[PDB]
């Protein structure tokens, strides 16, 4: 009595597939204030 | 007075027995936006 | 002993495709509190 | 067999057009405490 | 073989207008904590 | 069509009256920590 | 053709006239976190 | 059409009643580090 | 030509009776987490 | 008139016991951020 | 002229007696995110 669920993981592997992608498209975001954080705080310190 | 229902579980065990699957589908990509939730968190952090 | 089904997946074809459109829709607009959501933490933090 | 959503672009596009103004208006209110968060700094260095 | 449906949007248009009157109407509510949101922080900063 | 929604905006202008004295009622604590926070400096630089 | 709806409003404004006190009810617990929030941060300043 | 809300505030008065204990109980703590604060910053200056 | 409807007051008013209790019970029941849901906050907050 | 819950208990205690190894997964992992969270610290202080 | 119903409360104690079971089945599931849901938040605040 089966309903062909094939189409299903088709289309979410393709969803989880792409989430890396905007994951990684954000960390090479939040590196920017990491970086320039602390090169303020040299200037500060000198 | 039978009437005969073995096509019953034998439809949906198929059924129960696919939902395992979708069930195990979707955690892992459920864990893409755990495991990203908190290493944003460090860069942020440092 | 059938019933033309027929116009049934011509009609549900149409929603189902309509549906991508209207998701893309909002992903444009999410992605505009996202971007806003940390050049704010940019400021604060300088 | 379509159901008209040309009204729901027609909305949304109004409000994601919006949302870069108050967008805008918060980054002329962050700039003072940027501003105004280092001149501070120059008077208590001297 | 119609039914007079001539009532229909006259009485959603009644309620579909009166929806950007609430809509309207709490907007003028949460820019109440968007400004004192952050005139907190100049105090805080200084 | 209508529904009277005379009772919202009878009811709102109440809170959005409101919110301006707990606003209000806010800034006259936050000074505290403003004008204490600098006659520490006096007696620390002398 | 009409039916009794007398014991409606006698109903609900037992209601409305209820909602106004588990209103009041609830502002005074969350002024003891106002106070509290800041007297903290008198002793945090000195 | 009343219920009987005679337990709300017979609860919330005992919470906002215990509410200033919890209160107090924390500012004995914190004028541990004020006075310890500053006795500091006279074994310091001499 | 009447049918003895007195039976159905005399069912229907232990019933609507009753709700009151049912009604009340639950109230007892709903402050729990009233309360506990902000003595959580003020330890939280100190 | 039973119905077999024989298979609940038995589906969930695999589902109750597995969830103290995932959460005992994390706790491995959020230790991470709390050592280095401070050995930062020491750097900074010296 | 009766029937007799005395396997029907036979049958539905067995059921509502077996429904604290399972009731208390998850109890003892829930607790476990409840424990783990805060033991993270002290790794995270030190």
């Amino acid at each position: 009595g089966v309903i062909d669920t094939s189409a299903v993981e088709s289309a979410i592997t393709d969803g989880q597939g792409d989430m890396k992608a905007i994951g990684g498209y954000i960390v090479g975001a939040l590196v920017i204030l990491a970086v320039a954080g602390l090169i303020y705080s040299m200037l500060r310190k000198a």
